[PDB]
């Protein structure tokens, strides 16, 4: 059920109604996190962080407070490490922030780095709680710099999330219909999945309206970047007072989204199969997801193959509904590569000048094409 895997019927993998304020005990954390643009611009971010006293995480009594605290600390860590994003980095996270951050991270079974689940699934609010979940009625809780387009980037990522995730509620219907041998129910279920994934692609079109390519590339990308295979932090980051040696953690990407990974799993697309950089990255990103969501993903893997059921029926209707789900993923990924051209490739070529690295740390072109091609090759027909 939704209670076991923390999948909300309305927002899916997103944290429903995220907490906006921490108890008064954590005001020193909140001020820095709410003023990252101001503190980074004035060159007072590092000093504010270095001046913090060590605060116990014991006053964060519920999941919503813990998730807000993780987001606050994750954003602060990104600002402290990357600074102004011009090249002056910090390889030691001060103990008074690194110790409560790692403690909170350990409790939430998440790495001590800003992840998708923080920055997208918990970084939002409704302006008016009586109006629906649309861009116009929503805002993010935290930004890195003035004009970084984080509102547009995080909210569009979230809106695509909620759109695609309105199909996860159908997954139990799919497995029960295969089990009970209900052909019509399975057909209707796959069509509803295809519909939600088609709707998610149209939701993705809003990106051009709220994200500026220059702002995204030369400002926002910096703060979502991590310390695993990054030449700027080759040995990783020192979490002072928590671990002696520097630790490596990948930056944030929608490769940490449970919604796209769960549909690849359900449809037997096998993005995680064998070796190769793509499979390794997508499997590694499951431990950058909330534990209940990591649990949901491998639970789908233990279920019988939807792809094998459809293939064993000699039913054009079923094969077509399955192919409608796979096509919708291919269309989403093909569109995603058009966006990568506009938001990464074209601005990267305008820089005053081996392979282009994503914030997640992949050779993004080869990775995204590998993943797209694996989806397309799962089509039963399109010869
Ligand atoms: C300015 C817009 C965007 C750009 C430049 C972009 C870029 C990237 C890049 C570079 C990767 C490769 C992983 C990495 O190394 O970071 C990636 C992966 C991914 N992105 Fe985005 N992305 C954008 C918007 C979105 C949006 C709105 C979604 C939908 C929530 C999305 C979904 C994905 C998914 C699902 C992956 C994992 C690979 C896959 O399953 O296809 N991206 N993105
Ligand atoms: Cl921390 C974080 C991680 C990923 C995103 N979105 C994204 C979408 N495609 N790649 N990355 C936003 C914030």
């Amino acid at each position: 059920i939704s209670k076991e895997y923390h999948i909300d019927e309305e927002v899916g993998f997103a944290l429903p109604n995220p907490q906006e304020n921490l108890p008064d005990f954590y005001n020193d954390w909140m001020f820095i996190a709410k003023h990252l643009p101001d503190l980074i611009e004035s060159g007072q971010l590092r000093e504010r962080v270095e001046k913090l006293n060590m605060l116990s995480i014991d006053h964060l009594t519920d999941h919503k407070s813990q998730r807000l605290a993780r987001l606050v600390l994750g954003c602060i860590t990104m600002a402290y490490v990357w600074g102004k994003g011009h090249g002056d980095v910090r390889k030691v996270l001060p103990r008074n922030i690194a110790v409560p951050y790692c403690q909170l991270s350990k409790k939430l079974e998440l790495p001590p780095i800003l992840v998708y689940a923080d920055c997208v699934l918990a970084n939002w609010k409704k302006k008016d709680p009586n109006k629906p979940l649309t861009y116009e009625n929503m805002d993010v809780l935290f930004s890195f710099r003035d004009g970084d387009c984080s509102k547009g980037f995080f909210l569009v990522s979230l809106l695509v999330e909620i759109a695609a995730a309105s199909a996860i509620k159908v997954i139990p219907t799919v497995f029960k219909a295969m089990q009970m041998q209900e052909r019509d129910t399975l057909l209707k279920a796959l069509l509803e999945i295809a519909s939600c994934l088609e709707k998610a692609l149209q939701v993705f079109h809003q990106i051009h309206d709220h994200v500026n390519p220059k702002a995204f590339f030369s400002v926002l990308r910096i703060y979502l970047s991590g310390w695993k295979g990054n030449p700027q932090l080759s040995d990783g980051l020192v979490y002072e007072g928590f671990w002696e040696d520097p630790k490596e953690f990948a930056g944030g990407s929608a490769g940490q989204s449970s919604v796209f990974q769960c549909f690849d799993v359900l449809l037997g697309i096998q993005q995680t199969a064998g070796g190769g950089h793509a499979a390794q990255f997508l499997q590694d990103m499951r431990r950058y997801m909330p534990p209940a969501h990591r649990n949901f993903l491998c639970s789908l893997e233990s279920n019988p193959s939807v792809r094998e059921f459809v293939l064993s029926k000699g039913d054009a209707g079923l094969r077509e509904a399955y192919d409608a789900c796979v096509k919708a993923l291919v269309s989403l990924r093909s569109y995603h590569l058009q966006i990568v051209t506009k938001y990464i490739l074209i601005p990267a070529s305008q820089q005053p000048k081996l392979e282009a690295k994503g914030t997640g740390g992949t050779d993004l072109m080869n990775f995204l094409k590998t993943v797209r091609s694996t989806t397309e090759k799962s089509l039963l027909k399109e010869g």
